[PDB]
């Protein structure tokens, strides 16, 4: 049956390789060979415990990660340590899908969250990530702007 | 006339003062003391220079501030590093506004993020923000939700 683990850096080269696969799953064009970039990525946050990821392997292989980046921002009344948790590398395995893993993932990864004393967390939600979060309470933020600096000057 | 510089270490009170009132102009409410986490946030990231905050100053009063804050998410295809340049901390004096200060406060830190091969900014917009940023370009972002641990379970 199922088993959950959380990620070791002896697993860096899976989370690459999921990682990859998912944004290919979400329509995004792989232009450019980010291995190097992925790799060192993993490295320094999983060293730093500023990234956890949670992986569900079956027969020992990964049906699903979910991940939960710890980022600072400035504190306010709202948040007075003005940290966040950021959700990201969410993956199921496409016949693994809507089973509830991803949603029993996000369980897991608000309790990363508490144990840090965060309470305020966060994502950017892909075309099939979307309802499943909306579905557990995450809220539309009309206030999230982005400028790209090869487009605008 | 108006001189624009960084912030340094010596700075912070000031820094920590002009955040308080500038969120009350946002309509916050100051319903707990968050000088101490502010302190500690300056302190912090001005430290390890993952904070630029510029200020522009006359008389030596500050008459606006703006910083961004250098924030690591995971590489994609179309930001190879995963960094991003998170705008906060913008404040112009009421009687200042309209100049075009806060305009040109965000050319500055657009050349803060070039300098550190950065080309993705992002920030949240207050209601006499937003009109600002969209002049300047920042794009809607759908995409993004959040969760708050004290409201949904
Ligand atoms: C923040 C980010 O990480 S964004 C990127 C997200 N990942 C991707 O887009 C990569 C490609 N897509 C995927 O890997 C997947 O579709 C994921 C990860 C988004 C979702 O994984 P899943 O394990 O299929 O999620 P989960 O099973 O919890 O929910 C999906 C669906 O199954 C259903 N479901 C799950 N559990 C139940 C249940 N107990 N009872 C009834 N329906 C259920 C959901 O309600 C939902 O269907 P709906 O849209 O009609 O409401
Ligand atoms: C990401 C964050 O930091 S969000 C928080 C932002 N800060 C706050 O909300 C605190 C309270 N509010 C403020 O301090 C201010 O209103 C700020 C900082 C948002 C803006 O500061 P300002 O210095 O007044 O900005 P700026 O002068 O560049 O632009 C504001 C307006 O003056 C006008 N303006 C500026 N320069 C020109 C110009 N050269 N020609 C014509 N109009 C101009 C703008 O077009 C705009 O008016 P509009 O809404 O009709 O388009």
């Amino acid at each position: 049956m199922m088993n959950y683990r959380k990620a070791d850096m002896k697993d860096i080269s899976l989370l690459v390789s999921i990682r990859k696969r998912q944004l290919i799953d979400e329509g995004i064009e792989p232009n450019i060979d980010i291995d190097k970039e992925l790799t060192r990525y993993f490295n320094n946050k999983l060293a730093n415990n500023l990234l956890v990821e949670w992986i569900a392997e079956e027969n020992n292989q990964i049906i699903a990660t979910a991940a939960i980046a710890f980022i600072d921002f400035p504190p306010t009344y709202t948040n007075k340590t003005g940290r966040k948790g950021y959700i990201t590398n969410m993956y199921t395995e496409p016949t693994s899908r809507g089973n509830g893993i991803a949603t029993g993932m996000l369980d897991r990864l608000v309790n990363e969250a508490k144990e840090r004393n965060i309470h305020k967390i966060c994502l950017v939600a892909s075309k099939l990530g979307r309802p499943v979060y909306k579905k557990y309470g995450f809220q539309d933020t009309d206030e999230w702007l982005e400028l790209n600096l090869l487009e605008h000057h």
